[PDB]
């Protein structure tokens, strides 16, 4: 009941922007778990509780997407502290970051690739019909659990509530934000998030992210650094168009050939992560 006695905490999982994560189970069903730290002091993104009760962004956005898609890390509990917030979400195991997978794998497999972008397809989709916009997606910001071969998306620290008119405020990655954003701080949170989407795949297929620098973005040109289909060329310098409007809908994206005959978590696992 009180909090460090209902969970037993472990080794920390790692720290930045975020906060800082740690392994963890929780006493009673040893289900394994991760908490997660972060202090007022820091907290950029604030939301407001469906009661009132001011609170950190992520605890509101992890709130309206609780269910049973597993698309994205649950919340299974939180506190306040005086000086601080503590999250309580869930922990495949064994897990492993889609950055450091990529990192020691180098590109992956388009079919493996496939599998994983339907998912994260799957998984913002869920968010978008939640009212809830990620605005960071990225390979670190995805987890694999290799025995199921499902992704997880997780940190929501620099969320907003969807919606249809402009923002005017980015937390997220730099190089993973679109030429908008770079040229006239304003963007729209569906086609944004599809440019993200288009980097993320350029990463998966390609070991490494297509730019690095701000006039690099704004040029929008995409060079291929290894040997990539034609679809799948097609299908990110699509996501990757300068102009939002003529982005592919989440829809188009998964109706594209490139996207065809996907591989279920599964399988992928068997052939792919086993
Ligand atoms: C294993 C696990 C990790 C996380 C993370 N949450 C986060 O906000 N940020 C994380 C992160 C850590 C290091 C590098 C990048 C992201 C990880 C949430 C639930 C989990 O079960």
């Amino acid at each position: 009941e009180p909090l460090e006695s209902q969970y037993q905490v472990g080794p920390l999982l790692g720290s930045g922007g975020f906060g800082s994560v740690y392994s963890g189970i929780r006493v009673s069903d040893n289900l394994p778990v991760a908490i997660k730290h972060v202090e007022k002091d820091r907290i950029s993104d604030w939301g407001e509780l469906p009661n009132g009760t001011r609170v950190p962004m992520e605890v509101v956005l992890l709130k309206k997407v609780s269910s049973g898609f597993s698309g994205v890390i649950r919340l299974l509990d939180w506190f306040e502290r005086p000086d601080s917030f503590v999250l309580i979400l869930e922990r495949p195991e064994p897990v492993q970051d889609l950055f450091d997978f990529i990192t020691e794998r180098g590109a992956l497999q388009e079919e493996l690739a496939r599998s994983f972008f339907w998912q994260v397809l799957e998984a913002v989709r869920h968010c978008h019909n939640c009212g809830v916009l990620h605005r960071d997606i990225k390979d670190e910001n995805i987890l694999i659990d290799l025995n199921r071969g499902e992704l997880k998306l997780i940190d929501f620290g620099s969320g907003a509530l969807l919606k249809d008119t402009v923002y005017t405020d980015f937390d997220g990655t730099r190089v993973y934000s679109p030429p908008e954003w770079i040229r006239y701080h304003r963007y729209h949170g569906r086609s944004a998030a599809v440019w993200s989407l288009g980097i993320l795949l350029y990463d998966m297929v390609c070991g490494d992210i297509p730019f690095e620098h701000d006039e690099e973005i704004i040029r929008g040109q995409v060079f291929f650094r290894q040997r990539v289909s034609s679809e799948c060329q097609h299908l990110i310098r699509w996501c990757l168009a300068l102009r939002p409007s003529d982005r592919p809908t989440f829809e188009e994206i998964q109706n594209h050939p490139w996207m065809q005959d996907v591989l279920l978590p599964q399988e992928t696992a068997e052939i792919h992560l086993h």
